[PDB]
């Protein structure tokens, strides 16, 4: 914590110097402790600063879940470099367009993407350095393995330093690249400190989603900030019953599940019942029946249910709706946030008159600083001196946001 | 959040604009909301950049337990000014001591306290600016509400907002200078031990404001845009505090375990609907019957006892209530946000287990004793903080702070 600075990879010295054998990460059923995640990540640290990696570098990921995503955004950050996740379903061509716009000359991947990392060199040579994950050296390729095992000198970071490039996956025109600084995730655990809580001897986080996605890392937020272990659950189909061993085996107090999973998941709890350790409950990202919902409360009782809404890569959680109400407030996205300020304008900037449809808007210390090296789309995104989030919603008098819009079907699509 | 700046000043603007009729302040069964306090502390600053006090100036405060006390600080704060709160169990000449180590020219006082801020002025001329809440503009006094009745600046988060003077004072007096990410940092401990309901919570103050245990109480009703009720100081009365945490339906409350033993016998035998959530307690040890009790006389609530806060240290170790049985006589483990050794005279780590001096290293330590290098240059010896107390750390990480009781009878 010298020069007074507040990061994850601060955060993760601190835990290994006052609890070295603490759990860090749990994967597959292996534990790495905060003496062996500062090791390794100091490691990796080490082999990317001597193969030029220096600070404000851009350092590209392109993993599956596994603990080598997570030693990879820190020890890109911990030598001041700013990690790229990426979408492992990006073509070679779309992940070649990111790196030229970004300028990264160095991939952190495994070995089921590394002929993907290959063909994106290829196609743009700005790309020298592939490390794989589970890989050897070989093939003008590096082992991940043998980079730690060959083994950085301390770099002050300040608070507002660049610590990820989020692009944006709409891919509509020009990449878009949201610049999160250590700050902005600073400011987004403290929302999850005083919406879900913590308890500091027992909790146990889980991450489920894909780690590249800003809903996957940013569960990684209270992991690392108080110091407790974080299981990261391998991606692929998925079976109620064995998340639910999982959950069970690992002592998981908290998890985020869409609804149609929620009702998978309680239907096979209320007919085997696992013993769980779940205090909250979160859910978002669709719809939620005011059925499910009450099933979700009575398959788990004394636990408590949230719903987020507004996090993008360039946004933070700017709603949330806690459980109390999820039944007076039904279809709402909930109230805003207290550490963030939020306007309904509508064309010309203009606030609509309240309980009117208008677009949201907001400031706040957890919104983007900008979109990397894109100054134009920058400036369109904070016209007129809010972030413009595209999504039309209504107030009401009580505070409640409302999102409006049309419904997808499947069927027709 | 003009340039992405963390601080009070600007979450009461946030708050103003998102929930102006919502209760920021209670105090002697009256609402205060947050429009209500942004157009009160806006006048203040307003009326004291009108004497010359700017970005870095001093502005002292000596006043009891009172809504003023909060827009006096958040005033000096929204123009860049220093609050630097004050023991109004001073002597005149022993605040004109302070009023002469940090310089400053404004004190705002209120009616009862205006004699001993007029003494200060005759002991010290550098008071030239007197400003007193509940009195009139008369003769060589500033009325607080005339005062109100008649541009923005960039705060950067590492700006001073306080500076906290010890109560030692051995000698030469040391003013902490604490600064809005020291403060942030403070309201983030208070949100991972203590958890927060952002509907449904209301907080209390009773201790004295000006101490930094007082002015920290304020630190997550700001932060969260949540109503804080503020407890007039006085004589103590379990019955007539019950009641007040009844009617404002209070859900965490710090008190000492004296104070606790009492509240418990008199809500045991006259039962209140309280709305508690987390109990906190410490400045004094706690019997093993004492926290059964509380835990008794209030199920369904968390028990918390912090250490380590002071004029300028953070909070730095937690006991939660799980542990307060396992580990007695404990101050709990270090907390996730802060770095801790057990050292010699040496600056040498002693064998675990071992006794030595507790030293702390995070982002929440005070940056200076104001105007005083020497002073800061040995709080910091070796590159880490002297707290000056001798602990002990067991293999499970809790940490016994050993000391002499102090005996009454002599």
């Amino acid at each position: 914590y010298l020069a007074r600075r507040q990061n994850w990879v601060n955060q993760l010295e601190r835990h290994a110097m006052m609890q070295p054998d603490a759990p860090a990460l749990r994967f597959v059923g292996n534990t790495m402790t905060w003496a062996d995640l500062r090791r390794r990540v100091a490691a990796l640290a080490g082999a990317l600063s001597g193969r030029g990696v220096g600070f404000g570098d851009r350092v590209m990921i392109l993993m599956l879940n596994r603990t080598e995503f997570v030693e990879s955004v820190l020890a890109a950050n911990m030598i001041g470099a700013i990690a790229v996740p990426l979408n492992f379903r990006l073509t070679p061509t779309e992940i070649a367009v990111l790196v030229e716009d970004c300028v990264a000359h160095v991939m952190l991947t495994e070995a089921a993407l590394a002929p993907v990392a290959i063909g994106v060199r290829n196609i743009q040579p700005l790309l020298s350095v592939i490390v794989v994950a589970g890989g050897s050296s070989q093939d003008s390729v590096f082992g991940y393995e043998d980079l730690l095992n060959e083994a950085h000198e301390p770099v002050d970071i300040p608070n507002d330093s660049p610590a990820l490039i989020m692009y944006t996956s709409g891919t509509t025109g020009r990449p878009k690249g949201a610049v999160l600084t250590h700050a902005n995730l600073t400011g987004q655990a403290m929302t999850a400190l005083y919406t879900s809580g913590a308890n500091i001897n027992s909790d146990v986080g889980f991450v489920g989603v894909p780690l590249f996605h800003i809903a996957g890392i940013g569960n990684m937020l209270t992991g690392l900030l108080l110091g407790l272990p974080t299981v990261i659950y391998p991606l692929g189909a998925f079976d109620p019953g064995q998340l639910l061993d999982v959950l069970e085996a690992e002592k998981v107090t908290g998890i985020f599940l869409v609804p149609a999973q929620w009702q998978a998941v309680c239907t096979e709890q209320q007919a085997r019942p696992r013993d769980l350790r779940l205090r909250v409950l979160s859910w978002g990202a669709a719809p939620a029946p005011d059925a499910l919902l009450r099933q979700m409360s009575a398959t788990f009782p004394e636990t408590q249910i949230l719903a987020a809404f507004g996090q993008t890569e360039m946004s933070p959680v700017t709603c949330m709706l806690l459980g109390e109400d999820a039944i007076a407030k039904r279809g709402s996205v909930g109230r805003v946030i207290p550490t963030v300020a939020a306007r309904v304008v509508d064309q010309n900037m203009n606030d609509v008159p309240v309980g009117e449809v208008g677009e949201i808007v907001y400031r706040a210390p957890t919104l983007m600083s900008c979109y990397w090296n894109n100054p134009e789309a920058t400036a369109e995104a904070f016209a007129g001196g809010w972030f413009h989030s595209g999504d039309l919603v209504r107030m009401d008098s009580d505070g409640y946001v409302w999102v409006v819009d049309r419904k997808k079907d499947m069927i027709i699509s």
